[PDB]
């Protein structure tokens, strides 16, 4: 059923906090090699130390996913250092600061830098070592667990964006030929079914981010394409706030 | 079945060619008040010389879609110059140069910068006075060959498009403004993938004008989604890197 993925190297964005920090424990207790990417360097820092006492060999960069050039500068870094990256998680997503109008574009922009352009960034610095080994598995992590109306639009759009990443980029390595790297999508549900016509997007149940990563990681294992789940991002009672 | 737009104020983005241009002829016909944007001003002011060849009033922008801030200010003069917006066409696109004679990752980003991002800054410079009026129409034109380099970012971007069409739609449902109408030109990729669907490499796929003609019908009896086979050589793209 589930590949062992002992003594891969696995590098995670996003992995200080939330579902990229679980995900970091549970690839730490299969004894993968971890290579653990955050903005926050005490959040990156609490990841590792746990992720060691698991058993796991751990390396941790502070990256700001927002800026292509410090993705590419340390993914030269994970190569000369650590390896040839096996497992991609890209996870990073955008943390929203003020709601108010003048400063909203920034961060519509920054969602699409962090959400959608760093998995391409992610790609292009570690597929081709992936290709030319024919091994690898690129994972587009495209749920996240509250966001404010003004960013609602951009968030969703994100996501459609990312999953659609996911789907092109599966297609292209099957049109290439490329075996054996494996893509996996977790994808929240409203990509398939928008948001009036699954009241689940707006009254759950949702799921506890354990959950979310016990689902993500067997389908990761198992080699699955796609992974739904539900979201938490309460659209409808996110949207009267205004009214 | 079909609507009235007579009078309609209809911006039109990317209109100085291709389906832009074909759509701002259409508009046209119907009488309209046009308003055309688009980068290059001579393909502007040959789509507004036959607008006004076909008897409608028309207005030009030479205008960056990839900019933010000349959208905001272009969007200033159409509302102190012209009025308020009521149908926004939104249907500039990228346009790549070879990887042979530019790097690609600019292109990437300014692939999601017209594609996508354009979007929020029209509809957040016209749909204020569209919510406030009760009326309006936002029209997501994602259906536009493209080189192995961008084909992963063409085709996100496609689905980051739909994407802003389902959210805003149900945006405007939730907050109950039943007179602002969406409708997204779609390309059937986005619900079959490529692999799965033949067409995306094999075809058959549609002359401009019958995109137009759909792409009209759709809006004019205010459909949500208008879904087109694309054109993108799917397959034989890829193979010939191979
Ligand atoms: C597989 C292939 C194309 C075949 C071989 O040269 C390896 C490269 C690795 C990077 C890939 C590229 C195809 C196009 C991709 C998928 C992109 O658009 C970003 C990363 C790119
Ligand atoms: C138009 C085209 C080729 C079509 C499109 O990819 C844009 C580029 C822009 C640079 C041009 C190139 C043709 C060949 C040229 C003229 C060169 O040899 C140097 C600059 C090159
Ligand atoms: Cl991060
Ligand atoms: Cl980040
Ligand atoms: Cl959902
Ligand atoms: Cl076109
Ligand atoms: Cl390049
Ligand atoms: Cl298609």
């Amino acid at each position: 059923r589930r590949k062992s993925v002992t003594g891969e190297i696995v590098l995670i964005t996003g992995a200080g906090h939330g579902i990229g920090r679980l995900t970091a424990y549970e690839f730490a207790k299969l004894k993968s090699k971890l290579v653990l990417w955050d903005i926050n360097k005490h959040g990156l820092e609490e990841t590792a130390a746990k992720c060691k006492g698991l058993g796991a060999k751990v390396h941790t960069f502070v990256v700001d996913c927002s800026n292509r050039e410090d993705i590419y500068s340390s993914a030269k870094k994970v190569k000369a250092e650590i390896g040839d990256v096996s497992i991609l998680v890209n996870n990073a997503g955008v943390v929203y600061t003020s709601d108010l109008f003048a400063t909203q574009d920034p961060q519509i922009e920054k969602t699409f830098e962090v959400n959608v352009l760093a998995h391409f960034w992610t790609t292009k610095a570690f597929l081709p070592a992936m290709t030319k080994n024919n091994h690898g598995h690129i994972v587009t992590v495209a749920s996240a667990a509250h966001v404010s109306v003004p960013f609602l639009l951009a968030y969703c759009s994100s996501k459609f964006a990312a999953v659609g990443f996911h789907k092109t980029l599966t297609d292209e390595l099957a049109a290439l030929q490329i075996t054996g790297v494996k893509t996996t999508c977790l994808c929240p549900n409203f990509v398939n079914t928008g948001f009036i016509k699954n009241p689940s997007t707006s009254l759950g149940p949702t799921l506890e981010p354990e959950e979310v990563v016990n689902r993500l990681m067997h389908g990761i294992l198992t080699e699955q394409k796609m992974i739904f789940i539900p979201s938490s991002i309460a659209f409808l009672t996110t949207l009267e706030r205004i009214l």
